[PDB]
């Protein structure tokens, strides 16, 4: 009962959005010492806070072996730790990590606030409710 | 004059709602002999006709280099050939090529059909035309 010239707007839409977010988000990285994959891997730390390679795998749809090369690399450069259960090792997000991850964070903030700066009061509100029920329906 | 608190809210469903839709497209991809490069290199010949390297890759946001070795993947696939003009060589989408991304691209509309299954008439239409305003102002 879905109208098919519709969803295929949306879908090009949807499409074309991602990949231009996804550009945003190549060009901001170029001024920090992380690639595409460490930001992923950190946000999801910061957000989640100690979680196993498995875990961490899990969250980032990548097989074990990818996301040990991955942890391996930023544990090296000092962005997280490898922390042992006292009672299992889980990656923690260290300090040097967490500033990088901020910054982005707040930059990635900056950008989108330029290109929202030409929608009024209510189509911020109107647009997050969407968002939010795109993002609900998406993850189920 | 923006809200940090709702603009800090956007910037994260965007940035969740983009990882979740690269996931659905690296499943939607499992059941085709084509990689995702490929598929967004397809894509742009579908919806821009002959490209050269030099404009394919200004699409993709990639190196030269990176860009031929792809082309040439493809090319090699029989999913695309090399044309030079009869009065510069473009990238021409050819039949199997262009076969498997239409089928694709359908399989992600109707996978996107589903998400929105619950979204009202009047719902969609206004999301729609948030995208559409999104979309417009990110790129210019
Ligand atoms: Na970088
Ligand atoms: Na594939």
């Amino acid at each position: 009962a879905m109208n098919e010239r519709t969803v295929a707007e949306l879908e090009k839409l949807l499409r074309y959005i991602a990949a231009n977010l996804k550009q945003r988000g190549r060009e901001i990285l170029t001024n920090y010492p992380i690639t595409p994959p460490q930001f992923v891997a950190l946000q999801w730390l910061l957000e989640e806070g100690d979680l196993t390679v498995g875990e961490l795998s899990n969250k980032m749809y990548l097989a074990c072996s990818t996301t040990t090369d991955l942890v391996d690399r930023m544990e090296r450069n000092g962005l997280v730790a490898r922390v042992r259960d006292e009672h299992v090792v889980r990656i923690r997000l260290l300090e040097k990590g967490e500033r990088i991850i901020e910054e982005v964070i707040e930059k990635r903030q900056r950008d989108l606030a330029n290109v929202l700066e030409s929608f009024s009061d209510e189509e911020i509100v109107v647009f997050e409710r969407c968002l939010r029920k795109l993002h609900q329906e998406m993850t189920k």
